[PDB]
């Protein structure tokens, strides 16, 4: 009564694509855990203008990090969704995907089949783009039809209310002057311009496009898919018998009773419980930095030291303008590259930048205790290095945003951020609190390329013909900040004023087991025959645009693979 083929462990983005997915055999069964519940009448997710809303909530996890001490000190909250859908029930909505040479990337690093051409196939699959009316167009909104799916269970568009405004009109006309363009679509492989972006919307019921509204609700009449929501996944169990290799058994849960049982799994467990719970369930299960286990009273089941490690996340800082008069217009986005940030400075940026390189590495070994070599950095460094430099992908989002009456908001982040840090448990109770340290402002170039991108934000707001509308800059503000303020300035405003982008991503690293991955590319877990990972801890780097778009993505891949393979 408690075996199915496949355990799915985490309801949410990523794990409702597997579940979707692997259900389409009606002869195949597949168990959803959840610890969260169903969120299709919560008020805050339904909300297409909800964003903000549900944070702090009995839906956001709050998880909380250590002391940030490259950034003064103070423990920094990282959200995230428990709920049916996961993140995607709380998140900003905005659909943006990757620039082609970062996917690219993957398989160059030696993951084989991984490549922007071989996962274009993918997002197509997952989308259902709602092309824009005549209205929406007249406010700037477009896309390119050969990079758009039509017949993918997530629903994407604009709000229905999309109107021409003077704000996104003079957005456009200046950062044009900058020397960024207007490009049709940032979701090509080619990111780099200024774009009136889409959502994950329900364009019709205006209503907010979560994962569970695009990959659950519509096929929960499946005899063979099974939810049970409220449940807690704590760690794997394995069976007992002579090969090396690991096999998973199943998976042991605690209900809402609070009781503990075992569900189990006749072909493969696919953990899909986030970049911060993801990580920790392999550790739970004996999967691990030995070190770490022992301390907490775990036997090792398989030495894979890099597991909560190469932890990546970006940081998220704000500014605000007032207008003469009324600022109205759809929201935009800019991705800059670094010229485009620096302009006739660049050179020296990237010659210094290029100088701190091996001791970023050196640096970076030490947050793993050893356990990621020198070498190893260096080179993964100097791929992120020479896409910058060489491919010129973006180096930061700008988001510009009408604050409604004269209010405008500006939220960006650097996109590329050096420093890497980990996640570990803190004991061996699947309740307690982990250590998560993302390590923010680590890096010079992490802290500097900010400081950059809040001051090309600042002469935005200066130039022609936006500065026709924009009377002051209000944050920081020339009190605050002071026209002649020197970088440090910027910096320590940054980090006074920083949160979490909530973008973690690498804590099971899909890399070569010989360079510290924690997944092969085809997502199980090395020493396992059985275990995969599928959710954001698999990305070995940061991507540049916003994560569910290449998470669906991903997991449709990984759907496909598993199907083989079985
Ligand atoms: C505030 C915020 C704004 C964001 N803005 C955007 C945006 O505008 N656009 C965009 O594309 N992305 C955005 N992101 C990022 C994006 O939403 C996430 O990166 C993505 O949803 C993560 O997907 P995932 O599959 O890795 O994990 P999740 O969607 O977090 O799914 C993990 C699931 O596992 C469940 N779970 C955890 N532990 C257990 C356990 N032990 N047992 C059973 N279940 C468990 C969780 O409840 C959750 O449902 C935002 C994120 C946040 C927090
Ligand atoms: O490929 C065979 C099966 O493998 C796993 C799940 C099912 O969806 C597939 O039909
Ligand atoms: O850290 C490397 C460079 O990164 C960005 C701006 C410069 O101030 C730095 O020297
Ligand atoms: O839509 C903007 C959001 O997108 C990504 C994560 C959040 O930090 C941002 O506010």
């Amino acid at each position: 009564t408690t075996t199915y083929d496949y355990i799915v462990v985490g309801g949410g983005t990523s794990g409702l694509v597997v579940a979707n997915r692997l259900s389409e055999n009606p002869d195949v069964s597949v168990l959803l855990l959840e610890a969260g519940a169903s969120v299709f009448n919560n008020p805050d997710v339904t909300n297409a203008n909800g964003y903000g809303l549900a944070f702090g909530s009995a839906i956001d996890w709050q998880y909380q990090s250590i002391n940030q001490s490259y950034a003064g000190g103070k423990q920094q909250v990282l959200r995230a969704g428990k709920a049916l859908g996961g993140t995607s029930t709380i998140n900003g909505m905005a659909y943006t995907r990757a620039e082609d040479v970062q996917i690219d990337v993957w398989q160059k690093l030696g993951n084989e089949g991984w490549t922007w051409k071989d996962l274009l196939p993918y997002y197509l699959k997952s989308e259902n783009l709602t092309a824009p009316t005549s209205s929406q167009v007249a406010a700037g909104a477009a896309y390119n039809p050969a990079v758009n799916g039509k017949e993918g269970p997530l629903k994407v568009g604009w709000s229905g209310s999309l109107a021409s405004g003077n704000l996104s009109v003079a957005l456009n006309r200046t950062f044009q002057a900058a020397g960024v363009p207007w490009v049709e679509d940032v979701n090509g492989g080619k990111m780099r311009g200024f774009n009136i972006y889409p959502s994950t919307l329900d364009v019709d019921l205006n209503v907010r496009e979560d994962a569970a509204r695009a990959y659950y609700f519509p096929y929960d009449d499946r005899k063979n898919l099974h939810l049970l929501e409220n449940t807690t996944a704590n760690r794997l169990f394995w069976k007992n018998g002579s090969a090396e290799e690991a096999i998973a058994d199943g998976v042991e849960i605690t209900s809402a009773d609070g009781k503990v049982t075992r569900v189990h799994a006749k072909k493969e467990v696919i953990i899909s419980a986030g970049a911060l719970r993801s990580p920790l369930i392999l550790e739970l299960s004996g999967v691990g930095n030995p070190t770490i286990l022992k301390k907490n009273n775990i036997t090792p089941r398989v030495d894979l030291p890099t597991v909560g490690e190469n932890l990546q996340d970006q940081f998220n800082n704000g500014m605000a303008g007032e207008g003469y008069g009324v600022l109205a217009g759809a929201s935009t986005v800019t991705y800059p590259s670094i010229s485009d940030v620096f302009g006739n400075e660049t050179d020296s940026i990237v010659a210094s930048l290029r100088s701190q390189l091996s001791d970023y590495a050196a640096a970076t070994v030490k947050v793993s205790n050893g356990h990621m070599k020198q070498e190893d950095l260096e080179r993964l460094y100097q791929l992120q290095f020479d896409l910058i430099v060489k491919d010129k992908v973006p180096i930061a989002e700008i988001l510009f945003h009408p604050g409604g009456g004269n209010a405008v908001s500006s939220e960006f982040w650097g996109l590329l951020p050096f420093a890497r840090g980990n996640i570990h448990i803190s004991s061996n109770d699947p309740t307690a609190p982990a250590a998560i340290n993302p390590n923010y402002f680590m890096f010079e170039w992490d802290g500097k390329s900010q400081a950059g991108i809040a001051k090309y934000i600042r002469k935005i707001l200066r130039s022609a013909p936006l500065n026709k509308l924009i009377a002051k800059e209000t944050k920081p503000g020339l009190s605050e900040i002071p026209a002649t303020a020197a970088d440090e300035k910027w910096v320590e405003w940054l980090k006074a004023n920083y949160r979490s982008n909530f973008h973690p991503v690498g804590t099971a690293a899909m890399m070569p087991r010989s360079i510290g991955g924690v997944v092969d590319n085809r997502l199980r877990v090395y020493g396992t025959s059985n275990v995969r990972v599928v959710d954001a801890s698999v990305l070995p780097f940061q991507v540049c645009g916003h994560l569910v778009s290449t998470l669906y993505a991903v997991a449709e891949r990984a759907s496909d693979l598993i199907k083989e393979d079985a």
